[PDB]
């Protein structure tokens, strides 16, 4: 068919279609943190989440996608190292099989059970299609995930997985906060980076939260029971969709903190 996280179609595959896959801003990175620089001029991160609409939460045979409504300003990411208004369109998750491993970037070679990518779009390209052209074009918000207390931000989530098993099967999800996502601090790194699946273009803020959230391991493990596959297929478990670490290649990660 297409591309995935499996042996015949995942990550060391993906640049025989999509040969930015071996390009120079490339995503995710390990972030050493003796190596980031605080760079005092960066701004603190708004995050303003207030008008937030969720529309939908969709298994797109990948993931799991929660959308949002980005026709106007509702859900916004300002400041930070943006210029400019970037509009939440959806969330997603990345996870693993066992809580060892299943977050894309690292921080000094740690791996985390899962990561979560708020993904948005720069508003003077007009449109999403438009702006992932674009070097400035996108702004993920990434966010590590550990296996401790329950997270009570994400259980309207967990809720839902069961009636979206399968790829392409979608369910409503209207009235969801993605702020009850977000650690306390918003402290965070930030570089020049890719999206970290096909077709893996060179339009991203990569801008990834210090502190991770805890999410309990019956939380995760109805992450894990989703599937990859289409309803009357064979069941593949949906785990493990992560991409690895890409060199950094010389650009510079920048701290927020000291
Ligand atoms: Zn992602």
């Amino acid at each position: 068919h297409h591309w995935g996280y499996g042996k015949h179609n995942g990550p060391e595959h993906w640049h025989k279609d999509f040969p930015i896959a071996k390009g120079e801003r490339q995503s995710p990175v390990d972030i050493d943190t003796h190596t980031a620089k605080y760079d005092p001029s960066l701004k603190p991160l708004s995050v303003s989440y207030d008008q937030a609409t969720s529309l939908r939460i969709l298994n797109n045979g990948h993931a799991f996608n929660v959308e949002f409504d980005d026709s106007q300003d509702k859900a916004v990411l300002k400041g930070g190292p943006l210029d400019g208004t970037y509009r939440l369109i959806q969330f997603h998750f990345h996870w693993g099989s066992l809580d060892g491993q299943g977050s894309e970037h690292t921080v000094d070679k740690k791996k985390y059970a899962a990561e979560l990518h708020l993904v948005h779009w720069n508003t003077k390209y007009g449109d999403f299609g438009k702006a992932v052209q674009q070097p400035d074009g996108m702004a993920v918000l990434g966010i590590f995930l550990k296996v401790g207390s329950a997270k009570p931000g994400l259980q309207k989530v967990v809720d839902v997985l069961d009636s979206i098993k399968t790829k392409g099967k979608s369910a409503d999800f209207t009235n969801f906060d993605p702020r009850g996502l977000l650690p306390e601090s918003l402290d965070y790194w930030t570089y020049p980076g890719s999206m970290t699946t096909p077709p893996l273009l060179e339009s991203v803020t990569w801008i990834v939260l210090k502190e991770p959230i805890s999410v309990s391991s019956e939380q995760v493990l109805k992450f894990r029971k989703l599937n990859f596959n289409g309803e009357g297929e064979p069941e593949e478990l949906m785990v493990d969709n992560w991409r690895p670490a890409q060199p950094l290649k010389l650009r510079q990660i920048k701290a927020s903190f000291k």
